[PDB]
């Protein structure tokens, strides 16, 4: 029920702005000064201009390193987000990972949905759920996902907790 | 700290899937069966095919009414989300509202950022914060935003609560 730093980087639905207090709404109280994620009045910075920083709420990072939607942000020069041009990844691009957990299709493009995440999926949010760890000739998860006690890739206490064979383990 | 119905429709950062329990993570425990929002293994339905339903996490609604990213979802036939084609709105389009609170620029296109939300902004998440209510010759907020006791448009208890002059008031 909280957003931003008070809600573990949780984002509000329908681009609602997270105020400086960790609450979701609309108006100057949420979108103005201290706005956390969502349609903030003062767009957040990203890409090149702000250390590789990704846009929250899947916003496109325009060529000037600002976050938003529309031609100016998703069009030409777009550096991150659901940019209007296909984004390349995988073996075909020196094993690049897609940003924001997106799937890298068998063809080397970033997306979400069956075509990217289903069979052939290279990295990211693949729905193929391939075996990792010792029961898997010690193969490791992509994206530094945790390889659970069970030989499954994921993120969460169950995956990164006790019995984590490799990846971004807590334990 | 919760997502989905347990977190008031709050979404996880970086397309993490919200499990059926209202927790954010990655793996079959979160993205599989019961997945709430984020990179669910089974894309959610939208637009025409599912009553006008919008995609969570700003995903594009492909022409078949499925949610995702990439050419198949944001390209041709895209019905909602950060579609590759400019989305029209406003006076120029029989006063249509943009989906997901996006700003309708002075020119009749949907986006977020200064160009859409700044001066001339027609509807949505405008940063112009224009006066509503009685102190405003009884003008009303767009998007059914609440016109607060103060003559400000917004969403939240402060806006929709007591002294709400018009809009989607609770009080």
């Amino acid at each position: 029920q909280r957003c931003g730093e008070q809600g573990s980087n949780m984002e509000c639905p329908n681009n609602l702005c997270c105020s400086q207090y960790g609450y979701c709404g609309m108006g100057g109280d949420y979108c103005g000064k201290g706005c956390q994620n969502g349609a903030c009045w003062t767009s957040k910075r990203c890409g090149s201009q702000a250390g590789g920083a990704t846009c929250p709420n899947n916003h496109c990072c325009s060529q000037y390193g600002h976050c938003g939607f529309g031609a100016e942000y998703c069009g030409a020069g777009c550096q991150g987000g659901p940019c209007r041009a296909d984004i390349k990844c995988g073996s075909q691009s020196g094993g690049k990972l897609c940003p924001n957990n997106l799937c890298c299709s068998q063809w080397g493009f970033c997306g979400l949905g069956s075509e990217f995440c289903g069979g052939g999926c290279q990295s990211g949010a693949c729905s193929t759920d391939k075996p990792c760890g010792k029961d898997a000739g010690g193969r490791v998860c992509t994206n530094n996902y945790c390889c659970s006690k069970w030989g499954s890739c994921g993120i969460g206490p169950g995956y990164c907790g006790a019995g984590c064979q490799s990846g971004g383990c807590d334990a």
